[PDB]
RNA sequence: GGCAGUUUGACUGGGGCGGUACGCGCUCGAAAAGAUAUCGAGCGCGCCCUAUGGCUAUCUCAGCCGGGGACCCGG
């Protein structure tokens, strides 16, 4: 039965929301590939006169790149739940976001005969805790 | 304008003044095919755009909720 259930990391996306930059080249040095910048929709008072502009940039790390990071990332962390999406999710911090799911998952990201994961495949907020918790550190 | 010839439109609960229903577009009036009037009700057009056109690739939007009214992740 397990296996084919027992939680996953698919993705860790580190992010920062300046507003205006080569903060890229640390966010590059810190998880080992290359960044990507976002741009800011709808226009604001706090200076974004702009829409299609840098505001910020990110990291979308999967499989060991996101290991070799969370391994020297966690421990900075400390919070845990109240800090924990429905989806079993968790963002901590320069924020840092942890994308757990179950093994079926492609089900819903493939292009052909999509569908969206059944809620009782859906991860949930205890099972999050205790996969992170059961590797290398606690809980709340 | 000393003098000559003329013009100075139409619509309109008479005419004048007001207005334009004088060329166009939409809802309603309009009575479940089409057509349909009033100085009928609501309101517009006389442009603007070299991309705000065209195709292809990739993608999904408003709004709400949860996690770190800017940005990031998920629903
Ligand atoms: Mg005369
Ligand atoms: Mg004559
Ligand atoms: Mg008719
Ligand atoms: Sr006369």
């Amino acid at each position: 039965f397990h296996e084919m259930r027992e939680p996953r990391i698919e993705k860790v996306v580190v992010h920062m929301g300046i507003g205006h930059a080569n903060a890229e080249d640390i966010l590059g040095e810190i998880t080992g590939q290359m960044p990507v910048r976002t741009k800011a929709k709808r226009t604001v008072g706090e200076f974004d006169i702009r829409e299609g502009d840098p505001i910020g940039a990110k990291v979308t790390l999967r499989d060991e790149m996101a290991e070799e990071f969370l391994q020297t990332a966690l421990p900075l962390a400390e919070l845990a739940t109240s800090q924990f999406d429905d989806t079993g999710n968790f963002s901590f911090g320069l924020d840092v976001t942890v994308n757990l799911v179950r093994p079926g998952y492609r089900v819903a990201k493939r292009d052909k005969a999509s569908r969206s994961i059944p809620t009782k495949h859906r991860l949930n907020p205890a099972d999050a805790v205790a996969f992170i918790e059961s590797t290398y550190d606690v809980e709340v």
